[PDB]
């Protein structure tokens, strides 16, 4: 379902990052279009798992993401900035509440995503966006680590 969820996320056409003026605005429109479709698809399969806002420039993002385990909801604050060399470089996603609760994380509560993520990103630049980072990066990270932490005793209802 993860691979086929991703197969229905809209791809992006524009190679631009935050420094690129009108092309960034056009890139952001595609970002928003991809995100909205992904969220609608998630809602219709009753698998909605994040809420995101950003500043007007689309360069700083913040909100929450959540996962269910043993029928219970675990929700976390999340944030990421869009690098100036985006979309070559994907953003680094932070979940600051989780620092020290898992080793799969580095300086600033930034998650250590799967080894497989980065080569997959690199060869699909610029057609992947934020929606893909969440679907391929953050989503899988949550599904593996949160159960560990819930079971280790760092997390409760």
């Amino acid at each position: 379902s993860v691979k086929e969820s991703v197969s229905r996320i809209p791809l992006l056409k524009t190679k631009a990052g935050p420094r690129d003026g009108d092309k960034w605005t056009a890139r952001l429109k595609e970002e928003y279009a991809s995100l909205i479709t992904y969220v609608e698809h998630n809602k219709a399969s009753d698998s909605h798992w994040f809420h995101l806002e950003s500043n007007p420039q689309g360069t700083r993002w913040y909100g929450t993401c959540w996962t269910y385990y043993k029928n219970e909801k675990y929700e976390f604050e999340m944030n990421f900035d869009i690098p100036v060399t985006y979309p070559q470089a994907p953003p680094e996603i932070a979940l600051p509440e989780l620092e020290g609760k898992t080793v799969k994380m580095y300086r600033g509560g930034k998650i250590c995503m799967t080894t497989h993520f980065f080569p997959l990103w690199a060869r699909n630049v610029p057609y992947f966006g934020i929606s893909h980072v969440l679907a391929l990066g953050l989503g899988p990270w949550l599904s593996i680590e949160v159960p560990a932490m819930v079971e280790e005793g760092y997390l409760k209802p």
